[PDB]
């Protein structure tokens, strides 16, 4: 009895009113509807569940077919196209193509249009919900957020994915880690559920997993830093933060405005819990769940000497000796100080300058800060110091704005992805022949959309000279409430916006203000360092030696920002589409920018020809951006630089029949493991097409791009779309992500240039 | 210390001690009359708290880092309000205690030849204000003269010797060369033999192990053995030396090194290694590269901790190479696994343009030569092989109007390879750039080049013998230079006895 549909409901959803931007563009809400029902749809709720309980082992994610089920009754195309399969090396016509083109296309635009966008997902991990959990345990409102209808279906999303050794994984398809089994098994027990032995309930068989590991003391410091709160860790048992990093004149080598922002918004909250030393009432379930977790008496034991016990199972980036120094000698200048003797005023002085900062923060962001559980510790924050109060009842009001359901169940969705996908989509239908030219009205209902989703108001207060960057006229990733800049966003954004504009006036409606355009191009050739290249959020801060201090072990690279290649291929091809259109700003900085970044992407170049990215799982996702990028400026193939080394790698790389496949482990070791069983996905495959599309190797060979097409059709279904599902995604290089659409989005993309660039001759 | 260089702990040692002694020399009648006209200012009306921090614009290479500049702030006012007018007792007379049984430890062992004339005369001074009247004293004074030389122009100094190096390159050159004559025999045991002779196999005199030291088992050093160094540098080339002259008759060179020595030499070469690839100069591996952050010194680069250098890596390949022609009879399973370990080192250091620099010579081709000589070794072809034809193809693209290669002193500096030097060549260039090329097997694929290569070469040959070219051809530490008298003759005639044998160029007249 579940239906997806748009919020629209700004008025007091659930708890509380909340204040929008542009009257909810593209708001995501999902609600049980208790009189829904049908003789025959219904019960295909029990064959998406058991479908996914079954074939979990040979697939682990699951695509949502739940969510466009139901646009299947609101729009009843009823096409019949029969999937068009060739073999034996014949050659396609322009026929097959353009009937498969119309299948697989007027079902997609049809999909989700009124809005102007698709409904997008992100990856479930099943590593930020127990946070939520917890809030909403100790915040005493879990009876009535959570209803019972909800528990069920996350006892079912808990066991649809566990693994059978015991050990949980980080992300989906994880394997073997301390941290993920630690928190199901913490969230689980704490929602009122008892301690059994089955295959549904396996405590018991987490308990054996759990035990033989040293307890809980391997697991990183995020989880006793959380479970220190829950009254089942100790504070003596981490490692100090002190909340005083935020009071300096910003002269120290080491200051607040030199971090990240995602390290400065999340372990903010954290340094406050730490200097308050807030600890969570005693629950009876607490006393009777901590002593069959901890291998030893609860109490009876040390915690001094056990802040250093690193697992070898979660360990990536071990901590340094000179950081390990540091928090011991902190230890000891702390602890000692601060908690019987506290300076009343440096600790008061650093716990208002917090509160205020994160006030003035949550206020300028529309209390949906970046991060479920950046959000969830700020709600704790917030709370502590005024249980009664509006910002909390704000912060409990967009709490639904993250929960979603799938074929397993319900998930915890960590950002919107709505604009990224929408972008994609509308440069796909763009760069696809309109064939019967319907299109056009959701063309125009989609680029609305992209004109409101823009930001162009500053942030509220003092934006500037607040640890924050200049935003003019910037776009952010998940949707306008936000009000973050990302380079990776506006480029695209940007990149549709000129190939709508050359479109007539009169099939896709107005066109936004040239003068607009002036103010992405200043935020975008803002961030550029000195050595080539561009971050995402802000220029550059320090050097790459701030690593050194990371606290957690299972990532990388999170204190300091970095360079992304994708984004500058982004952004470079956009430049290059941008002279075609007018050169009319600052004709002598494009170039000079452009020749910046042309020797950036050399550099990166490994010794055997590829180089990877950083969002999405493969050696070639940002191999296919860079040759986009690189093409754009005239560089050729038979007489250049680099540019054949890419093709090498690709041509050396393929499956039995062309296709093209990797694995998750693969960026993390930075080998290009591909034997994932000589498989192939249809989202890689047209990564690599459309990668060696833009190196003109049409007209050079296409008999390779014969089979690579040819290896695409079989996997189009009958009823639309293809349906391998994978993650498709890695975030900083341990997590992963899903996205659902990039299984239809890039398929469509490379077969509307495929006919473009090779006419393949056939007259039957 | 244990982390720091060799040349850094045993250089900023002695200042350290004339720091903390705070050793002023006496101020003569000249002092006094010489100290006004240096300063702008009058000499003792000024301040110096704040004109600690005042870097000059032209002698800048490395700027300090912020953390560098806040932790020398913070010492500043640490360290003299404290040790200065209420000084640790025990702390600072065992520290400087400490410092000078060190000092006397390392001397002892160097045969008071010790590393740079800097360093030395340093040590001179810090033995000297301990004692005035010594023995230690005295035997310093004594090897002074040992540095002194006379040139063209007046009398300079010379920092260290460079004769074993010189040695193994000519042996290496004139055995490479046909023996057209067969008269070069006597020279060759009479070099062959000293060669021998100047192997270091003594352990340094006292606990050299535990004592932030590696220990050293019949190496080579860079000067003489009366040094006692280790150096991976100078063995590779010595062993390919004794391995080439080793097939030679024994009739025609004399005795021949037993074959259990070079068990220990090839022990030495394989205890230095990194965890990536490559090898370093004089120890393994001590921390990252985040310690340079530390640097004093602000004309140079890369002083407080080693690197990896691919001279050395390529040297240490093609020997080990060589040694398989031979006899394989130590270590099978190993000596393959360092060549793996090896080859993936080289590839990362190039550059997208086609050649990667040394640290030694002044060339962004030096170490293109070493790098192809080693790499062509292990069966890298050039029609089908990885990284193999970016090298020729940069040295083809970069040529003088008549096939000739120069540079520039300010090339490496920059990074950047300007070869802008009024479109002129020098012999020592051009011999390594055809070196570099013939080791690709490049003479039976289009020697046409190599015919303007040779000629260039010929014009340059004086009438009295030798080339009359004269440039530093030497780099030091990206800022410093050196030169190398001998590297006129050595490379053409090691260039020449390989052209012909390669490219037979058949004339009847
Ligand atoms: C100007 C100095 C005033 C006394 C500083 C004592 C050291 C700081 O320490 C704090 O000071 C508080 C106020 O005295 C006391 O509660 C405690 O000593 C301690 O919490
Ligand atoms: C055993 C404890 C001795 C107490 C101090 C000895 C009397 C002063 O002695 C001096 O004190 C100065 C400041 O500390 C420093 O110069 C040295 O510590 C010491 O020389």
């Amino acid at each position: 009895m579940w239906k997806l549909k748009v919020a629209e409901r700004g008025n007091a959803p659930y708890s509380e009113y909340l204040y929008t931007t542009n009257d909810f563009s593209g708001r995501q809400t999902w609600e049980f509807d208790p009189n829904a029902g049908t003789p025959q749809e219904l019960a295909k709720v029990e064959e998406a569940r058991r479908k996914f309980t079954e074939d979990r082992h040979t697939v682990k994610p699951a695509s949502d077919l739940l969510w466009m089920m139901q646009f299947m009754r609101e729009k009843n195309f009823k096409q019949t196209i029969p999937p068009v399969r060739l073999g034996e090396e014949e050659q396609v016509t322009y026929e097959d193509l353009t009937t498969a083109l119309t299948r697989t296309t007027n079902f997609f635009t049809a999909l989700q249009a009124s809005d102007g966008h698709w409904p997008a997902e992100n990856g479930g991990v099943s590593f930020f919900l127990p946070p939520f959990i917890f809030s909403l345990y100790i915040t005493g409102h879990l009876n009535s957020i959570i209803t019972p209808e909800y528990r069920k279906e996350i006892l079912r999303f808990i066991y649809n994915h566990q693994n059978e050794d015991g050990g949980w994984g980080i992300h989906i398809e994880g394997h073997s880690t301390m941290f993920g089994t630690a928190f199901s098994y913490v969230c689980l027990r704490i929602l009122g559920i008892e301690v059994d032995g089955g295959k549904d309930n396996a405590c018991a068989r987490a308990r054996k997993w759990i035990l033989d590991h040293g307890g809980i003391t391997y697991m990183p410091s995020w989880g006793k830093t959380w479970l220190s709160i829950l009254g089942v860790y100790d504070w003596y048992g981490c490692n100090p933060m002190p909340p005083e990093f935020w009071l300096l004149p910003s002269y120290l080598p080491i200051h607040p405005a030199k971090i990240w922002c995602y390290c400065r918004m999340v372990y903010m909250p954290m340094s406050y819990l730490y200097g308050k030393r807030f600890v969570g009432p005693i629950t009876p379930l607490i006393l009777q769940l901590r002593e069959e977790l901890h291998t030893q008496p609860f109490h009876e034991i040390q915690w001094r000497q056990t802040r250093h016990r690193c697992a070898k199972e979660d360990l990536y980036y071990p901590h340094s000796l000179i950081q390990d120094f540091i928090w011991d000698s902190l230890y000891v200048a702390s602890e000692p100080l601060l908690t019987r003797w506290p300076l009343n005023k440096i600790r008061e002085k650093a716990l208002a300058k917090a509160m205020e900062h994160i006030h003035y923060e949550d206020e300028n962001s529309r209390y949906i800060t970046i991060g479920c559980v950046e959000k969830a510790l700020c709600m704790l924050c917030c709370w502590v110091e005024d249980p009664n109060s509006d910002y909390f009842k704000k912060h409990l009001a967009r709490i639904p704005d993250y929960l979603w359901v799938a074929e397993d169940g319900m998930k915890v969705q960590s950002f919107g992805s709505q604009l990224w996908d929408a972008t994609f989509g509308f440069q796909a239908l763009v760069a696809s022949n309109l064939t019967e030219d319907e299109v056009g009205p959701a063309l125009a209902k989609a680029y609305d959309f992209i004109k409101k989703s823009q930001v162009k108001d500053n942030p509220s207060g003092d934006f500037e000279s607040m640890h924050r960057h200049i935003s003019k006229g910037s776009w952010t990733f998940s949707d306008q409430d936000h009000g973050w800049q990302l380079s990776d966003c506006t480029a695209e954004a940007l990149k549709c916006c000129l190939l709508a504009a050359t479109m007539p006036q009169e099939v896709v409606g107005e066109k936004m203000k040239p003068e607009w355009v002036y103010e992405a191009i200043n935020i975008i050739l803002s961030l550029q360092s000195k050595s080539g290249g561009l971050a995402g959020w802000e220029p550059v801060r320090a050097g790459e030696w701030m690593e050194i201090l990371n606290p957690m072990e299972f990532l990388e690279n999170i204190v300091i920002e970095h360079t992304y290649v994708e984004c500058t291929g982004s952004s470079i091809i956009a430049f290059v589409s941008l002279k075609k259109l007018y050169p009319g700003h600052r004709t002598k900085d494009i170039d000079n920018f452009i020749r910046n970044a042309i020797r950036y992407l050399e550099d990166v170049q490994y010794p055997d020809g590829s180089w990877y990215g950083n969002w999405g799982i493969c050696f070639i996702y940002s191999t296919m951006f860079a040759l986009g990028g690189l093409a754009a400026t005239g560089r050729t193939y038979d007489n250049c630089q680099a540019v054949r080394r890419g093709v090498d790698f690709i041509l050396k790389n393929q499956s039995d029949d062309g296709g093209w496949g990797e694995s998750y482990l693969s960026c993390p070791r930075k080998v290009y493991t591909p034997l994932d069983g000589r498989r192939s996905n249809v989202v890689q495959t047209a990564w690599a097409m459309l990668g060696l599309l833009y190196a003109g190797q049409a007209e050079r060979d296409p008999t390779p791009l014969h089979r690579g097409a040819k290896v695409l059709i079989n996997y189009q279904m009958e009823d639309g779309g293809y349906p391998q599902q994978e993650i498709t995604g890695v975030f900083k290089m341990n997590c992963m992500l899903h996205y659902p659409i990039y299984r239809n989005a890039f398929p469509i993309w490379a077969l509307g240039e495929y006919r473009k660039r090779v006419p393949l001759p056939s007259k039957g």
